[PDB]
């Protein structure tokens, strides 16, 4: 490895994993388009496994990347379309409120204040429907931006209705295997558990136990090797083979809203490059959004990045395609946002 990539990164990783007390962590560089891999610590603590190149993460919320590309790839193929209303894809819901809620408005949390969560109490489908159908919004649709799982959830869900492949069928068939994520999973099978960290919370080991829609949110394990190619795809989606799912990445990088100076995509969220770390940088925040009318087709000159957690997990993924420039940190404990944040730039400035 490059001295100065294998500098910056120790540098600014050791002092991070010692502030945090993170027990094991792996992170990939992609540099002029060519990966870097990193592992510290403790995949197992009890069981001593380190971390490796093939140790699987969840990835918690950067999953919700996966869904919007997935998404992306079935307007490409022209299963589904973003301005769809949600009762097309889901006839029951009848209630009159989702009158004028798109399939956009769920992909980019902008429906009228859907929860973060879906309620625990919600186990059948029809548990499901009955929670959509009596869900008051807040605010009129396209309006507010409330990051939710139950937003993205159902859009993932209802994404691949149209096919008639289950949403994990769907992914592995779309997404993981013409990418060769040949080790990146919804749910893991019993051939790759040797290589499932275990999460720390509170100094407990722990996985993620997925209720309704969690899949859609929040359900993607993947190793270092396998984020690293998914950083590689984001970066240059032209050289994707597969035509309907290189326009569907590209349509996960388009801006759809504004707030602030952060544009909203499916998914992925972006800001202009170059940004001050201060603006890349709390339970619940409602925002009003400006809408980007028409979308912005995926800007070149952007940092474009995803957090994401569990309960035991920290995950982050940043890239700038201006720069052929990109990185992922897959930690097993849930640590702070900006210290993720601060330590990928630094990393990146440095190399910019
Ligand atoms: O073990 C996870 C468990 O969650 C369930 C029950 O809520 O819900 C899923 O049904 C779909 C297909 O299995 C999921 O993709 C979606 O997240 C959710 O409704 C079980 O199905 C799943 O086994």
């Amino acid at each position: 490895a490059p001295q100065q990539i294998n500098d910056i990164v120790h540098r600014t990783i050791t002092p991070l994993i010692e502030q945090q007390k993170i027990p094991g962590m792996a992170v990939a560089v992609i540099y002029q388009g060519k990966p870097y891999y990193f592992t510290w610590g403790y995949a197992d603590i009890a069981k001593k496994q380190p971390v490796t190149q093939q140790t699987l993460f969840e990835l918690g919320s950067v999953s919700k990347t996966f869904t919007g590309v997935l998404g992306g790839d079935a307007i490409a193929r022209g299963e589904i379309k973003l301005s769809d209303p949600t009762t097309k894809y889901w006839p029951e819901l009848t209630a009159k409120q989702w009158n004028g809620i798109t399939l956009l408005h769920l992909a980019t949390y902008t429906a009228g204040g859907l929860p973060l969560q879906v309620p625990d109490e919600v186990k059948s489908s029809s548990d499901l429907l009955r929670f959509y159908q009596n869900w008051q919004p807040a605010w009129a649709p396209g309006t507010q931006r409330l990051y939710a799982n139950s937003s993205i959830g159902l859009f993932g869900a209802l994404a691949v209705k149209p096919s008639g492949l289950s949403f994990e069928q769907a992914m592995q068939t779309r997404v993981f295997q013409p990418l060769k994520l040949n080790h990146t999973w919804i749910n893991v099978p019993p051939a790759e558990e040797k290589n499932y960290a275990w999460g720390y919370r509170e100094g407990k080991a722990v996985h993620v136990s997925p209720g309704a829609l969690d899949a859609e949110a929040g359900g993607v394990k993947s190793t270092i090797e396998d984020m690293a190619r998914w950083v590689q795809s984001n970066l240059k989606p032209l050289d994707i083979n597969e035509k309907t799912l290189q326009q569907g990445i590209q349509l996960a990088q388009s801006r759809y809203w504004q707030t602030g100076d952060m544009y909203q995509g499916l998914g992925w969220e972006m800001l202009d490059w170059p940004v001050n770390p201060d603006s890349i940088i709390i339970a619940l925040a409602a925002r009003p959004v400006k809408a980007i009318t028409p979308p912005t087709p995926a800007v070149r000159a952007s940092w474009v990045h995803k957090t994401g957690a569990t309960g035991g997990f920290g995950s982050y993924v940043a890239f700038i395609p201006e720069k052929e420039l990109g990185i992922v940190m897959l930690a097993n404990k849930n640590y702070p946002n900006p210290a993720r944040v601060d330590a990928a730039w630094q990393i990146l400035n440095a190399l910019q």
